[PDB]
Formats: C-alpha cells, structure tokens, sequence
C-alpha cells in the first residue's frame, strides 16, 4: 500500500518545481506517480538540436536508490539501444548516487546524444556506421528525427 520510495518521489517533483533542468523535462502530467512524462531535446549543435525526443521514466516501489527503469516512448535509430528500448548509461547501474535527483537522468541521456560511449556499445551497426559511413548515419538521424519532427 505504502513505502518510502513513494514518498521521496513525491518530494522530489515540488523540488522540482522550484528550479526544473534547462533543456529536459521530467515530471508527471496524468499518469500516476508511477509513469512519469519527460521530453528530451538535442543539445545545440548537433542534428537532434533541431528534432524533438520524448522519453518516459519508470519507477519501482523497491528502493529510493534502487536502479530504476527508463526507456523511450518513440521508436528511433540511436548508437546505442538495448533489445526493451532502454538507455545504456552508468545511472542505470548500481552506480547511481540517491544524491542526486530525477533530473540527473534526464541530463544524463541528453548528453549521450552528443556523443556516446565506444566502450561495448549496444547497437554495433550504427557505432560503426558513425566511423564508416557518415552519410548514411547522417540520413538515418534526419529520418528518425522527421517521424516525430511534426505531428499537427
């Protein structure tokens, strides 16, 4: 019924009202407190700069510092991209500090989007693509991004 990872987010989203991140927002619209409504955006100077990205957030009951779960609502080409749509990042790990805030994650993958991390990547066809082919990379970036570009 009750638990205290329930109650730390709850003190999470007024703080967040305070002074949301600039760039990403993270914080839920009608969804309960479990699904979480958050939109990401291209950093500048990049080919997403101009795109638009939106990502939901997860939750669990388990622990406050428990590895949460996060993965994007549009299906798009990234550099690195788990089987579930998941983000490989070292938060998704045990390596998340209870520190930091729900914003933390969603500076987290912005900056992913600028430039990723060779280090055993999860989607080798497009890592490599990025040091072979820059033209078909570049396509499959403009292409993703128009899907969600424009909706009305």
């Amino acid at each position: 019924m009750s638990t205290p990872a329930r109650r730390r987010l709850m003190r999470d989203f007024k703080r967040l009202q305070e002074d949301p991140p600039v760039g990403v927002s993270g914080a839920p619209s009608e969804n309960n407190i479990m699904q979480w409504n958050a939109v990401i955006f291209g950093p500048e100077g990049t080919p997403f700069e101009d795109g638009t990205f939106k990502l939901v957030i997860e939750f669990s009951e388990e622990y406050p510092n428990k590895p949460p779960t996060v993965r994007f609502l549009s299906k798009m080409f990234h550099p690195n991209v788990y089987a579930d749509g998941s983000i490989c990042l070292d938060i998704l790990q045990n390596r998340w500090s209870p520190t930091y805030d729900v914003s933390s994650i969603l500076t987290s993958i912005q900056s992913l989007l600028d430039e990723p991390n060779p280090n055993s990547p999860a989607n080798s066809q497009a890592a490599q693509l990025y040091q072979e082919n820059k033209r078909e990379y570049e396509k499959r970036v403009s292409a993703i991004v128009e899907q969600s570009w424009n909706d009305s």
